[PDB]
């Protein structure tokens, strides 16, 4: 993934647990050689997966729990680190934002030519609910989507309940989330 993602992981861990903890995690991920992540540079997905695993071991938390926290953090991180206007242009409510998400990544894909973005499709069930279809070239990131949606809920001051109903992991075609939102 692009270095931006790795910078954000490093940033989250450093802020919450300090530099020493970050250094340990980086060491254990086998990335001692890397002095810093370059934001607009493409890295092997392995770099990100090794960071998550090492963080899980060092911090004593399941990787999935960390993915949730990271998904939430990313919504704030992007708005403060160069993407605030891009986010604002994707709308002012949870449902409109999720509708624009493919188009937002298309725009992101202008500047990050090698992007492999997720694909998100919305089926609205009411004015307070939707089924969200999540398709990816990558495994294991559904928990991050859950945290992202909560991050978006906080962004729009909107209560959200997210329950995963299909798992690309129990053999379903792709992840599907049922979402309830009020405000
Ligand atoms: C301005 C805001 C954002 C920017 C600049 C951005 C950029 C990126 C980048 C660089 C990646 C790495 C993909 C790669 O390197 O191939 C990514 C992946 C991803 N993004 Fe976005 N993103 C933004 C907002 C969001 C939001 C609000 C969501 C909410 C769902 C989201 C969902 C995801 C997911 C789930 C992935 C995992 C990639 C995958 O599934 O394969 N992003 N994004
Ligand atoms: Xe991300
Ligand atoms: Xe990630
Ligand atoms: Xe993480």
């Amino acid at each position: 993934m692009y270095g931006l993602v790795n910078k954000a992981i490093q940033d989250m861990i450093s802020k919450h647990h300090g530099e020493d903890t970050w250094e340990a995690i980086k060491q254990k991920a086998g990335l001692e050689d890397i002095d810093f992540f370059v934001g607009m540079e493409a890295y092997s997905d392995d770099v990100t997966y090794h960071l998550v695993g090492a963080a899980s071991e060092v911090l004593g938390k399941p990787a999935e729990e960390l993915l949730i926290a990271f998904g939430e953090y990313w919504v704030t991180y992007t708005s403060e680190e160069g993407y605030g206007e891009l986010l604002a242009s994707a709308g002012d409510s949870l449902p409109e934002f999720m509708e624009n998400l493919d188009n937002l990544h298309a725009r992101v894909g202008l500047s990050f030519p090698q992007l492999r973005p997720p694909a998100f499709e919305c089926q609205h069930t009411s004015s307070k609910s939707m089924e969200l279809h999540y398709q990816s070239t990558r495994c294991g990131l559904a928990p991050m989507v859950l945290g992202l949606l909560h991050g978006l809920g906080k962004r729009f001051q909107t209560k959200v309940e997210v329950t995963q109903t299909a798992f690309r992991e129990t053999g379903e075609d792709h992840d599907i989330f049922s979402i309830k939102y009020e405000d």
